């Protein structure tokens, strides 16, 4: 309710805890002679102090550290060669781990997945889990801030993961990586490559619905090339996750949720960098403006909306600070319900350029029916007033279909409307400019105060009247058509 | 039954409070590079360390600060350019704010008037309610000291507003300030023109006619040209306003 740009403001600045016994566990002769021998964590090492058990109240497994989840533990190797694994790690509770491995490869799956949760306690703990290894190589899936039980028991606060690799940060096809309700998670290696279904937000309990379900993946710190494969925004609920990345983003298929937000922010333009009682300083930020060359190449917007009806929308949407939001050859799905489905593909302070073909139910004409008012939306360059959203690629409206563009330069190379009608072809916030090369239309609601088509094609509609061209605004003063073709 | 001179003088040299958890917000950036943005403060920024809820007895909304009514906060802008709002912020309980907002135009109405009030607890605690802003244009109505709940609940103790904006305090029409029982307020801009209903003294309650009931408008600072429009002074009751003004 409060929203993700202060949910993630207030947790970029805390103090960690305040763990008493601090154990500390360093991995001494043995380990650092055998480069290849393919050891455990748990068992060989992370057993010694971190104690199973079973919590009363539905429980599968539970893991703490010692005598309650209060107490730091560390892992110091620093030499230690060879090769890992995790490998079931399951119902986490603990708080502060930190294992620091440096020249050892990592693996968190083996046969089993992991899990990374706190408790909600009355002291509002989090877990702050580090890992420091050469290659991190997720390869089976991972639960953050899961449910530990099975809805009743003790309840779940939030936590944090830290992976910080020195080499690269790959994953498998079968590593569904799902950070739920409070869960955050960065990574500093460099050229991350996800393979897996990321999945951002989800129920955290069976039934609870109406959750606010934040997350973050804030992959500051990578120097390479992040290039995610499969995200999914949202379960059922009203997540709004968000990603602060590294001024580079090739993202593949994107599944966004009906009320799902999601705000990829691009890094600024130097980069990142009986007594009173004083709490420190929480420096928050606004929208910003991301740099000069900062590139966004989100290549398939697909939309998961099932479920109710409710008297308006949903309004899923991405809202991006970077200088350029390329979209390739998938294209923007919208999935349709009853009810009108509506995307916001959102840009604050930087251009739209979409090269791929708008559908809508998963085909690219996409009848809709009268209720359900499927919205498409653009908004290029709000806070500068430059911004251009450029289609290069031929669209293909259907019916009850509405694009609307609040852009400074909106040009286009061919708009098809004549097929369905019922098409608000909304153009009310374009500043001076709109280059439609081919229009086609039966029954539109065209509203630009300034273009120049330089080819129109008027079709009728059918045998039925009162569907017909029609330009609802002031059409002004450098406005012109260069053909004009009736049939 | 005291008389004005005695209340405003005794309010006039008091210690602020003894708060605990002094909360300390900074804007960063993104607020200092959009002249024009037309921000919000509560949703954008205070709902961060200001708290919603209900009060158990006749109330409507409820806002304090944190875990209690007697933690300072603060906001230390400084260089955030732009306009702003606060828009809703009604029968706001809290305690200690300064919203210190340096070439930062303000406007205290937007769809909504406001309010500004504290509790009658047994260490009798003032708000403080600080703005620093550099327009302020209140263009809503805004109570100041009102009841919270209605009748019933906690009582309201005494209050300060103080808007020490740089280039001057308009309002609109439908502005009518009404600050009551215990409230003062005072101004630092210059040429201040309220053009709405000032209305100093009012009912606290629904039938208490015999309130005492006194107010004060200090506009000692206004180096330019005081300008009020519309005042009343009392509703059904013995109400003592007074104004120190700046010989204009």
């Amino acid at each position: 309710l409060l929203g993700w740009g202060l949910k993630q403001a207030e947790e970029a600045n805390k103090t960690p805890d305040k763990p008493d016994k601090v154990w500390r566990i360093q991995a001494g002769k043995g380990f650092n002679e055998f480069p290849n021998k393919e050891y455990d964590l748990y068992k060989s090492l992370l057993s010694s102090k971190i104690d199973g058990g079973w919590d009363w109240g539905n429980a599968a497994t539970h893991y703490w550290i010692k005598g309650g989840q209060w107490n730091k533990l560390e892992v110091d190797m620093k030499d230690a060669v060879g090769t890992y694994k995790l490998s079931g790690l399951r119902n986490f509770t603990g708080g502060d781990l930190d294992v620091n491995m440096q020249k050892a490869t990592l693996r968190l799956g083996q046969f089993n997945g992991n899990s990374f949760t706190s408790y909600k306690d009355s002291a509002d703990r989090t877990t702050r889990v580090d890992f420091n290894a050469k290659n991190i190589l997720i390869d089976n899936f991972l639960e953050i801030n899961n449910r530990v039980g099975s809805g009743a028991g003790r309840k779940a606060s939030s936590t944090v993961l830290t992976l910080q690799a020195s080499e690269g940060i790959t994953s498998s096809k079968n590593a569904e990586i799902s950070l739920y309700d409070g869960a955050t998670l960065n990574l500093a290696s460099n050229s991350v490559k996800l393979n897996g279904n990321v999945w951002m937000g989800r129920l955290q309990y069976v039934g609870a619905y109406l959750a606010p379900s934040y997350s973050t993946i804030n992959t500051s710190k990578v120097t390479g090339e992040v290039n995610f494969n499969h995200l999914t925004v949202g379960d059922h609920n009203a997540a709004q996750a968000g990603i602060i990345a590294s001024n580079k983003t090739h993202i593949g298929t994107l599944d966004l949720w009906q009320s799902a937000g999601l705000n990829i922010i691009a890094p600024p333009e130097g980069g990142y960098k009986q007594k009173t009682e004083v709490q420190p300083t929480q420096v928050i930020d606004g929208p910003f403006a991301g740099g000069k060359d900062t590139v966004v190449n989100i290549d398939r917007i697909n939309t998961k909306a099932d479920g109710t009806i409710k008297v308006g929308g949903f309004k899923a949407s991405l809202t991006t600070n970077a200088a350029h939001l390329n979209i390739g050859k998938g294209g923007v799905n919208l999935s349709n319900q009853a009810s009108g489905r509506t995307l916001l593909v959102e840009n604050l302070t930087g251009n739209i350029t979409v090269d791929g073909p708008l559908r809508v139910n998963n085909q690219v004409g996409g009848y809709a029916l009268a209720g359900s008012s499927a919205n498409f939306e653009f908004k290029a360059g709000v806070d500068t007033k430059n911004g251009t959203a450029t289609f290069n690629n031929d669209i293909s409206l259907g019916r009850f279909v509405n694009l609307k563009v609040d852009a400074h330069t909106a040009n286009f190379k061919g708009i098809d409307t004549g097929n369905g009608g019922f098409n608000t072809l909304d153009f009310s916030g374009v500043t001076n400019k709109v280059n439609i090369n081919k229009l086609i239309t039966a029954s539109t609601n065209v509203a630009v105060k300034n273009f120049n088509i330089n080819e129109l094609i008027v079709k009728t509609n059918g045998v039925s009247v009162g569907e017909y061209t029609h330009f609802s605004e002031d059409i002004g003063s450098q406005s012109r058509i260069n053909t004009v073709r009736l049939e």
